[PDB]
């Protein structure tokens, strides 16, 4: 009943996942599976699946290479230490893993096969860390949990909130100059293309004229106004008459638009 090789065994899985969705992101391959439409496309895509500069799986590697170790080293300074750090490591893999899952769940609206096994792997992880051995202490496991959980989730969301500079400056001065004329974008939630191109903009883009084109998600016809306008691919500008296909730079949009870019 008690075992750490239930460990070893969903750590190396763990590991291996994790390995080949970094060599994937690290060589910009397509994922295995997917890119039907939204999903893994957009997911691996996106801001978030790189954390300080390397891929998140990246950082997933050294988790599920942390608890790999600590499974199969024999008991050594760690001995005494094992229990704990296991746990203090794998509290921190649920954690960060739990806002991994808010970000599909809300804010990305879209899911990952590749990203949900990696969540259950640590929720196998979770349970078997707890039930594996016990200290029967109860109050510590409750309170050395939720420190390590604030922990992370202090820092990662500190990581992210790193992760967006400041709408400057012009950025500002086209959306609201877009707003005003009426030139509207034209795109999906789920597009990878139309999250690069509202990343352009940054908090800036909420002033910018969007016409979001499908509101029940991928395979499923897109809205009629979307339609009537005759948008084929994500993301579409149609400002002043003329349509543009694609990400566009703010410099070319601002051609687009008439906005006087001025350097003397």
């Amino acid at each position: 009943r008690h075992s750490r090789l239930i460990l070893a065994i969903l750590a190396g899985l763990g590991s291996l996942l994790t390995a080949y969705l970094t060599y994937t992101k690290l060589t910009e391959q397509p994922a295995a599976f997917a890119t039907g439409d939204g999903g893994c496309d957009l997911v691996l895509s996106s801001r978030w699946a790189e954390f300080l500069g390397i891929p998140t799986a990246a950082v997933g590697l050294l988790g599920f290479l942390g608890v790999l170790a600590l499974a199969v080293l024999p008991d050594p300074l760690v001995k005494r230490w094992r229990w704990p750090a296991l746990f203090g490591l794998v509290s921190a893999m649920t954690a960060f893993e739990m806002y991994m899952l808010y970000l599909m769940v809300a804010v990305l609206r879209q899911f990952c096969m590749y990203c949900t096994t990696a969540i259950i792997l640590v929720a196998g992880l979770g349970l078997v860390t707890v039930l594996g051995h016990r200290w029967l202490d109860g109050g510590k496991l409750a309170f050395s949990y939720i420190l390590v959980a604030f922990l992370t989730l202090v820092t990662t969301i500190g990581v992210y909130a790193n992760q967006v500079p400041p709408p400057s400056p012009l950025a500002v001065g086209l959306a609201a100059h877009l707003r005003q004329i009426g030139g509207t974008m034209y795109g999906a939630y789920w597009c990878p293309h139309c999250q690069d191109q509202k990343e352009l903009f940054g908090a800036a883009f909420d002033q910018v004229p969007y016409v979001e084109c499908s509101p029940n998600g991928p395979g499923t016809p897109q809205a009629q106004e979307c339609t009537e306008a005759g948008i084929t691919s994500y993301p579409t500008w149609i400002i002043n008459g003329r349509t543009y296909t694609g990400v566009r730079s703010l410099e070319a949009l601002a051609v687009a638009s008439g906005y006087p870019l001025e350097e003397g």
